[PDB]
């Protein structure tokens, strides 16, 4: 009813400006006064925090937020919970990225140049490769979970926690999830940064999930100008319905992105349009 986010958490983190929000959390820039470090603190949203479902969900996700050490992955530093007069306010402390999500880039700027999109997604592949080698499937690859920093570094975040626009067909069906599910979802992001649109939209998540399972994506070159057939092949391989027909690893996907960036033919099956 009237929870508000305090100016200090746990007498160590002094909150500065609000950076963003999502369906659960509000993310603030903060100063870690103990380590003299600027950090991002993800706090359960004040307007949701007294709602038992949301509180409990936040706690279940905080204890599963994967802590990986890689230049393209947002580090997770700590978790905690502030006592306030309105009740407990749980939070996660993570690496601060001064930058913009791919969601916000596509919204405000439209599609990226193809070379830039290739570069960003190839860097995201490195993050995912590292995660997979450490036994962690991301599970929630989407444009909001990839940022480009002010120094043009790619940062992927929010790994390992178990919208419908970016789910893999196997997630839509409740089947087993593995590295190829992250490939598919990253293929959805690639599709969107190239064309300005996700592959599938609909009036409900049931309708969007149905499309992931049953309907072929419109080839990117048909959705938007300046896109090559070689890029169609790479994107549509990532988006193959059967996991066995996708890139089997994030590294394999990267290798094809690197070919296309260099004007070399990709290994992905050719796609013909008219
Ligand atoms: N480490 C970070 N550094 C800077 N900004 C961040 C960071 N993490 C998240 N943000 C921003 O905070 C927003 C909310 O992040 P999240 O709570 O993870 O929700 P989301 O990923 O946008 O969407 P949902 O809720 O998962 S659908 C992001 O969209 C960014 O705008
Ligand atoms: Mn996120």
């Amino acid at each position: 009813s009237h929870m508000t986010t305090p100016s200090h958490l746990s007498d160590r983190y002094e909150l500065g400006e609000i950076l963003g929000f999502g369906g659960m959390s509000e993310v603030h820039l903060a100063r870690d006064l103990r380590d003299h470090r600027d950090v991002a603190v993800k706090v359960l949203r004040a307007d949701l925090a007294r709602d038992p479902s949301f509180y409990l969900r936040f706690r279940r996700e905080a204890q599963n937020a994967a802590a990986l050490n890689h230049p393209a992955i947002v580090a997770v530093y700590d978790t905690g919970e502030a006592e306030t007069p309105a009740g407990p306010l749980p939070y996660i402390v993570m690496e601060y990225v001064d930058g913009v999500t791919l969601r916000d880039i596509v919204h405000t700027e439209g599609p990226m140049t193809p070379k830039r999109a290739i570069e960003v997604i190839a860097d995201a592949c490195q993050a995912l490769n590292f995660s997979h080698q450490n036994g962690i499937i991301h599970r929630d690859v989407k444009p909001a979970n990839i940022m480009i920093s002010a120094t043009n570094a790619v940062k992927v975040m929010d790994f390992g926690i178990a919208t419908a626009q970016y789910l893999s067909p196997e997630q839509a069906r409740g089947d087993s999830v593995d590295a190829r599910s992250d490939v598919y979802s990253l293929g959805c992001v690639l599709y969107e940064v190239l064309t300005g649109e996700p592959p599938f939209t609909g009036d409900s998540p049931v309708s969007v999930a149905y499309q992931h399972v049953r309907e072929d994506p419109i080839p990117p070159s048909a959705r938007h100008e300046g896109l090559s057939a070689d890029l169609d092949a790479v994107v549509l391989k990532a988006l193959a319905k059967n996991p066995e027909n996708r890139y089997q690893t994030a590294a394999e996907m990267r290798a094809d992105l690197v070919r296309v960036h260099n004007g070399e033919p990709p290994e992905a099956p050719k796609v013909l349009t008219d």
